[PDB]
């Protein structure tokens, strides 16, 4: 199997006992190491700031430690949304700029490959047409690195793309079965699913439906996810599963509701190291339960959310971690992925579970091995 990790270059920006640099990074953890991000300008792949050099070099220098461990540079995102993507992929001379870009810079910073993060072909603003452009992309850029490899008798960059976890999302955007040929690992972002819009509270990623659940809400879980990309013509194994090292908040309407379901105000405020409406980081929510509250487990999603006064929060811990890693072997696929590794307890000091509990729990778990290491 494998363990993907993603670095996000904003982490080390947070108040410092809560800040990550790449350097806190075990190389012995994961089999691949994801940097997020790089950026785009004129149609080429480039570095966001200047201090992003400094990141990537000592990123790959991990791998002096460690001589089996692939990095990965990331592109796209969630707040770089689809504009970009949509222009790149209108032209075969885009494309090619493109491509051609990506060879030299992953090889100038070694990089082992590249990660599409395109959100959305088809959807926010991108045309119907982008579901069939990215697909070419992605053959085109799989081509090139093979023809590349034969040139310069050297490994082959490995290529990856995310992929939706929302069916409406991968219905418009994704072509399964010419994908899953042309990529090494699709990483399904099988996270994000606590539907803040609906006015109930809802988990981050369960690994199965509540038995509350009703129509598209029903698949809005790990294992409906997974069964779509499968029964859609993805390889099993090129599928990595999305772990998320956080939790996503509410407030609720009502502080005697406090399951799964409960009516809801608005997203709970931001955590003192991740600032971020919503969501809470794996370390923050040890605080949060340090600090009182209540913790409770439920096994129809098989896991755990907790709360204190008017707040609730759904997340993953070592169970749910263990008990996804188990359903990931008996269904065949390729691995995980930790989202991000900046937000598990990397200095063991929040949590009590030793450097990187959740992650480690997954090393352990899908029983990862380097000779180096």
């Amino acid at each position: 199997y494998q363990l993907m990790c993603y670095y996000t270059s904003w982490a080390k920006d947070r108040p410092i006992e809560g800040s990550f640099k790449p350097g806190n990074i075990d190389p012995c953890l994961c089999t691949h190491l994801i940097y997020a991000f790089a950026g785009m300008q004129n149609n080429e792949i480039t570095y966001t700031h200047e201090q992003d050099l400094r990141d990537y070099e000592a990123l790959n220098g991990l791998k002096d430690k460690n001589t089996e461990l692939k990095t990965l540079l990331a592109i796209g995102g969630w707040k770089f949304g689809p504009a970009p993507f949509s222009a790149m992929v209108s032209t075969p001379q885009n494309r090619q700029i493109f491509i051609q870009s990506v060879i030299r810079f992953l090889r100038q910073y070694n990089f082992d490959g590249l990660n599409l993060d395109w959100q959305y072909p088809g959807s926010r603003g991108s045309p119907p047409k982008d579901k069939h452009l990215f697909s070419v992309l992605v053959k085109e850029m799989r081509k090139a690195f093979e023809e590349e490899s034969v040139e310069k008798d050297i490994p082959r960059l490995l290529l990856t793309s995310t992929g939706a976890g929302i069916i409406d999302v991968i219905k418009s955007g994704y072509k399964i079965p010419e994908l899953s040929q042309s990529l090494d690992y699709i990483q399904v972002m099988t996270y994000d699913l606590h539907d803040p819009k609906d006015g109930y509270t809802g988990e981050n990623s369960p690994l199965y439906k509540s038995p509350y659940d009703i129509g598209k809400s029903a698949d809005l879980n790990v294992d409906s996810i997974i069964s779509y990309w499968k029964d859609h013509g993805a390889a099993s194994e090129k599928l990595i599963v999305g772990f998320p090292a956080y939790g996503h908040t509410f407030i609720l309407s009502d502080p005697s509701k406090t399951g799964i379901g409960a009516p809801t105000i608005s997203t709970g405020p931001p955590g003192k190291y991740t600032d971020e409406s919503g969501l809470l980081a794996y370390y923050e929510v040890c605080t949060f339960l340090n600090e009182g509250a209540t913790e409770v487990w439920d096994a129809p999603q098989e896991v755990p959310y907790a709360y204190q006064g008017n707040e609730w929060v759904g997340y993953d811990n070592v169970r749910s971690f263990k008990l996804k890693a188990q359903w990931l072997k008996d269904n065949n696929l390729g691995g995980a992925v930790v989202w991000p590794l900046d937000m598990d307890d990397f200095s063991g000091s929040f949590c009590h579970q030793r450097h990187f509990p959740l992650t480690s729990t997954l090393k352990g778990d899908l029983n990862i091995h380097s000779a180096s290491c």
